[PDB]
Formats: structure tokens, sequence, C-alpha cells
């Protein structure tokens, strides 16, 4: 693993910018000398075994814990590290020696900052607000994942000062508006606050501080690899490689270049973060794609995003209410609900159609009937949201992957809530909503907005049309049931045998690096949200995304369902920890799980079968553990023979753990789950020859929660698992 290959062909074997390399060198020798002298003093004053470190972190000095592994805990620990860093700052002016100096600079900085926290106490804090100083583990945990799974598209590390407040606020205002996270250091914090721009944790705008406090963006980043990436303390290139692929960070070096800022900017280069500066640079203080100037305060931003590789375009729905995903999961009781749509109360339905160009007015929204003001508070009312779409590269195929976005789109605005799916949607709007000026034409805005934002290469135009009239809802509730039955049709018709390509899913490698899902027609992804068609549309929409096609090639076991093609793909994408995967059994080489499984299956030899327990069930199961304890063992991308994480709908698949005996093998499941799947279990049990009433033979928590309490019931009912071969 030569991470450095990303630096090849960077600068011709001649144009080595001996300028930049001299600044970096001097500035690196400077940062180190500072750390050395300031450490020497901490030791004369506190003693060499005196403790040192950051508050609220499990990672000692993170940058160092990651790149070389030491767990700095006391002053004496910093001595051999500074010695080593010093010895690695070399005079030959190579891009390499430069990078190595940038690294020693992050170390010096990390040490200086920790040394500085020696005078910190929660009662007598050193860098008190607005600034953050060292940012704690809890926020990295909370926003770091959003960071490495790319929800937050990129990270901006701004060091120095902008040409003027207007200049700074301009960029930090849009950069910031484009959903990014910010690490600020130095002067711009001043400039920015001057202009009353609010920022901080809740805004993911980090006023770090000023000199060596820029290292606080590095140790934030590096902790993401130690926390989420699971990379062992000290795996240097693995950590660099991780920073590069997952942390979309770049630095904006605004203002005039001083040597240490430059050496630190270079430290961000050594770990794959590009530098984009204000100053116009000569050809010898520059690097194509790593250290570059773009003086027009109208470029920089767009130019960073671009050099990093950050791709995002924004939408602009001006509304009377708050908007974003953070307004999701908001509930709307009958004691705040202004109006209520759908439910088992009024006529609902939603649909996303595909139309030609000629027939659509991009941006044209329409509410046919009494809007939100034309109604009694705590009033019900029919609705019918039809999103008609047109696009060059659009497909009927993508319709479902789209429509799915309604619940999530609709839940973004504050004062709103959506539930269910098609003619089954339960919506609700809060008094607070209607209060700030919430009108039905706005659901048509939150909507057209997003669809155009989240599908920029297949969608060209979007037109929405709500429907609170009970006449119109029942007429276009039947045209759609035509779409839904032409749709839910497509699913049912697909089988494992009928296709010769399955789709992988790497989406959860953001929190479970070694986990790889394989999605096939008859086995939905364990999160229950990604079907084979879903994965297939996503790949097609994004051939470079985390959902790739894998042909069935190299048959190994036709019964357990093992193929070399899937095995190789998994081995390669699980950091080589998983070598084999059987699709139709949980007893040998079961597929792994991330942590979002809707349910857990576990073989219980005392009953010769499987218990299944769903995420929301909280009682004791016959294995002597609850869902969350099992979850701890089953998740994490590790192979667990005899346990397996699954989506609920897989329970009714004809391929359901087929090599193990299938449905007939299940002896216990929570009553609620059993009822929630009554129909599919009844039909499946019927086809399987288990009989119309097999469901009644499956024990549940009302029968018991221990194997001794459950066996009697299975005997009495003559459960079929009791007559099958043991699975051992
Ligand atoms: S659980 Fe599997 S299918 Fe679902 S998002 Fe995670 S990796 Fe993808
Ligand atoms: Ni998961
Ligand atoms: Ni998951």
């Amino acid at each position: 693993i030569n991470f450095d290959q990303i630096f090849e062909g960077a600068i011709e074997p001649g144009k080595e910018p001996k300028r930049l390399f001299k600044e970096v060198y001097e500035g690196a020798i400077t940062a180190t000398s500072y750390a050395e002298i300031l450490l020497s003093r901490a030791i004369e004053k506190y003693g060499p075994d005196h403790p040192v470190g950051y508050p609220d972190t499990a990672y000692f000095l993170p940058v160092i814990r990651a790149f070389s592994g030491e767990e700095v805990r006391t002053l004496k620990d910093m001595v051999p590290i500074l010695n080593r860093m010093r010895a690695q700052i070399k005079s030959e002016l190579t891009f390499e020696n430069a990078r190595l100096a940038g690294e020693a600079t992050w170390y010096a900085a990390e040490i200086i900052e920790a040394l500085r926290y020696l005078k910190h106490t929660p009662e007598n804090p050193i860098v008190v607000p607005p600034w953050t100083g060292f940012i704690g583990d809890p926020v990295v945990r909370q926003y770091g994942i959003k960071m490495v799974d790319w929800t937050i598209p990129g990270e901006a590390i701004i060091i120095g000062r902008a040409k003027d407040s207007k200049a700074a606020k301009k960029i930090v205002d849009d950069l910031m508006g484009k959903g990014l996270m910010l690490f600020l250091c130095d002067e711009i914090i001043e400039q920015l606050l001057e202009e009353n721009v609010k920022l901080g944790v809740d805004y993911i705008a980090y006023p770090l501080g000023n000199f060596t406090q820029v290292v606080h963006a590095a140790n934030y980043a590096l902790r993401a690899g130690l926390m989420f990436g699971g990379i062992a303390p000290g795996l240097r290139d693995a950590h660099r490689d991780y920073q590069r692929r997952r942390v979309l960070a770049f630095v904006l070096y605004l203002g005039e270049h001083d040597m240490v800022k430059t050496a630190a900017a270079m430290g961000a280069i050594f770990t794959g973060f590009p530098v984009i500066t204000d100053q116009p640079l000569p050809e010898d203080k520059q690097i194509k794609d790593w250290f570059i100037s773009e003086p027009d305060y109208d470029k920089i931003v767009q130019t960073a995003l671009e050099v990093r590789g950050i791709k995002i375009t924004s939408i602009d729905i001006d509304l009377p209410i708050n908007f974003g995903p953070a307004f999701e999961g908001e509930s709307i009781r009958k004691g705040d609900m202004h109006v209520e749509f759908g439910g088992g109360k009024t006529p609902s339905f939603e649909l996303v159609r595909m139309v030609g160009p000629d027939e659509i007015e991009d941006g044209k929204v329409e509410v046919i009937g009494p809007d939100i003001d034309s109604v009694e508070p705590g009033g019900r009312l029919p609705i019918g949201i039809v999103v008609d779409i047109y696009g060059r590269k659009m497909q009927e195929d993508f319709e479902p992957v789209l429509e799915r976005r309604i619940h999530y789109f609709t839940n973004y605005g504050e004062g709103f809530w959506h539930t269910a799916q098609r003619d089954l949607t339960w919506v609700r709007i809060s008094k607070e909503a209607f209060a700030k000026g919430a009108r039905l034409k706005h659901l048509g805005q939150l909507l057209y907005a997003k669809f155009k934002q989240e599908f920029p290469s297949i969608v060209d135009r979007v037109q929405v049309t709500i429907y609170t009239d009970e006449q119109k809802v029942l007429e276009l509730r039947e045209i759609a049931r035509k779409k839904y039955a032409e749709r839910d049709a497509r699913l049912r018709e697909l089988s494992d045998e009928a296709v010769d390509t399955y789709y992988s899913c790497l989406l959860c490698q953001s929190f479970a690096p070694t986990h790889v899902c394989i999605v096939s027609p008859e086995r939905v992804g364990l999160c229950g949200a990604i079907s084979w068609l879903d994965a297939k549309a996503a790949y097609e929409i994004n051939p470079n995304g985390p959902n790739q096609p894998i042909p069935k090639e190299g048959l190994i076991d036709p019964v357990k369902g093992q193929w070399e093609s899937f095995n190789e793909y998994i081995y390669k994408n699980s950091q080589r920890t998983i070598e084999r995967m059987n699709l139709y059994t949980i007893m040998e080489y079961p597929m792994t799980s991330c942590g979002c499984f809707e349910a857990i299956m576990a073989y219980l030899p005392e009953l010769n079968g499987f218990m299944i327990v769903n995420r929301e069930h909280s009682g004791m199961t016959p294995i002597g553990m609850t869902f969350s304890t099992l979850a701890g063992m089953v998740g994490g991308g590790t192979q667990t023979p005899g346990f397996m994480g699954i989506g609920k709908s897989y329970i009714g698949s004809r391929k359901f753990v087929k090599a193990d005996g299938g449905l007939a093998r299940v002896v216990w499941m929570p009553k609620d789950l059993k009822e929630q799947l009554r129909s599919i279990i009844e039909e499946r049990a019927e086809e399987e020859g288990l009989g119309r009433d097999f469901i009644d033979k499956i024990a549940d928590e009302t029968v018991g929660t221990t194997v001794d309490e459950v066996l009697p019931f299975l005997e009495e009912k003559g459960h079929p698992a009791l007559s099958m071969e043991p699975l051992l």
C-alpha cells in the first residue's frame, strides 16, 4: 500500500518548486523548536511524569495516535517523538521531504496544543467561546459519520484572513450554505463575527483559534479513521488512505503566507488534502493540484470543491418555515396537529410519474381544492401528491427510487411529518407550521426542489400537484393504483434464478468497514430499504457509487449458494477479512451485518430451530439475550455462524434461509412481528406444505422467553422443526 502514488506525476523531474520547499522546511524547523522548548519548560515546571492531554477524548493526541501510534499520556512521552520528528525534517528539497515536514509540523502543533491544555480545567477553560479549541469525541462521533458517509459533502479548513469581511463572509456564507463543515483558523473568525455571521458546533462552523490551533481540524479528521474506519493506531498509510477517500477536506489559506501556516498547509497535503490560497503564487512556490492560487474571491470556493472532487449543486425553495433533515422525526400529536392527511381517516395517495418534455412546466405547482387556510383547525382533508418528471437520461425504472424520497423530503421542513407510502400515507402539519405561513403550494416547493437537487443527471424538469379535493383524490388514486400494480408487479416477478447479476452495497462501510451486503431478488438488504431493483437503479443512476453489479460466476455450492464471484468481491471489499459467503444459510459463512438490521435470527440447538427477534422488540428472547445485546455480537461486519441480521421481508422470501430448512425452521418470534407478517407467513407456509395454520405453531413471548418454557408448546403443536435434522 503505497499511499504516495497519489503524488506521482505531480511535478516534473525539474520544476520542483524550491521556493515552497524552503518555506515549509524553515517553518517546520520552527514549529518543532517551539514544541521542543515549550516541552522542556513544561517538564521543568511539572515533572516528566506529569499527565498531559486533551479533554474529552479517548484518543490521547489523535494525530500522533493515528500516524505512528504512541498513546501520549505524560510529558516524558513527547520527548522521543519530537526527536524523531526533528530527524525527519530534511534539507533536500523534495516533495517528499516537504510532506514529511508537513507531518512533523502537525506533530509539533499537536504537542504544543496539548501542552497548552495543561492549564485547562472545566472551571478555568483556556480557549473559551466563541472558539472551540480541541473539539471533543462526542461531536466527532455525532457529526463525523455524517462526514465520512458524505451527507456533509466536504470540509473547509480556513486558515488566515480574507481580503476583507465582505470577502470572507461571502465565501463562508455560501460554502457554508452548500452544507459543508468548517474549521476556522485565525483571523477570519474575527472578520466573520464582525459581520454577525453566527457559527459554532450547532452550525458545524468551527472557530478553532489561531496559531497551532489549526491542528484541531487534523485531530478531528484523524479521529474519524480511528473511530469509524477501525484503523489500528499506527497504520500510517492506512490512515492517510482513509483521510483521502472519506474526508473531503481542503484548505483555504487566505492572507499572506507565513512559514508555519504554509508548513501546516503542507501537512494537510501529506495526508491528501489540497491547499487553495488567496495569494497569487509564482511558479516556484506551487504544486499543480496540491498547492494552488485562485485570487478571484468568486472562484476559490467553486474552485476548491472542484479540485477536491466535491460535487454538489443547490436548490432554492424560499419558504415560511424551517427546512432540512434535522426537522425530521418531528412528531405531530392531535394536540398540535393543525390538519391531518391520509391515515385511516381521509383519502390519501402519492405518485412520481415519468413524462415527455413537451408536457411539463418546470416549476409549475398546483393545489386543486381548499389549501391549508381553507380548513378547520384539527381538520382532516384528502390529498394526492403527483410529481411528474422528465429527463434525458430518465427511466420508468427510477420512478420507485424517486417516489420513495417523498416521506424523507416531506419530513425535512419543520412543522411537517409524513408516514407510510402510497395510498397508505399518513401526513400531519403542526399549528406552528400553518402559523409561520405554511401553505399547500409549499409542499410542491420543498419537493420539486429536492428531486432536482438529488438527481442531477437524469432529471431535467419537475412539476408537483397536491389535491385536497375529495373528488380529485379518488380519481387519481385509481390511476396510480394502476402504477402501483404495474410496479409492485415488477418486484414479485423477479427471482434469484431469473437474473444472473446481483448487486453489492457498500453504503454502511461508513460505520462497518468490513461489511459488504449482497442484494439479490429474493433477499432484500438487511436495513430493509434496498431491494435488488433499488440497487440496480442506483448503480445505473451512479455507475461509480456504492452499489455495483456482480455476475454469478464460478459456482461453488448450488445449495448453500456460494459463488467465487461473490466471494472475491467480498474478500476484496472487507479488507480481506471474509473469504466465503453462502447466500442460503446462516450456519456456515453467513453474510455479515452492519448495525441497521431490522431483525436478528439465531439458531437454538435446544429447540432445533430459529428464533427471530425484531429491532423494536424489547423482551427477553430464548437465547438469554435481548435484541440490543445480540445486536452487539451480530453487527460490525464479522461472520457469525448461527446468527444473522436480516430485513423483515426476507422472512417471507421463498429463498429464506432455504439451505437450512426455510420457514419451517422458525420456532419463536415476537407476537407483534408474527402478526405484522401474518399474511406472508400464511401464504409461504401454504406453498411450503406446512399448512394454513403453521403460524399458530410458532411460539412467541406469550408462550415463553426461555427454551424450557417453549419446548412443551412446540411439542403440543407438533411444530415441524422438531422432526427435521438438527442443524448443529
Ligand atoms: S444494510 Fe446493506 S443494503 Fe442496506 S444501506 Fe447498509 S450496506 Fe446497503
Ligand atoms: Ni446495519
Ligand atoms: Ni446498514
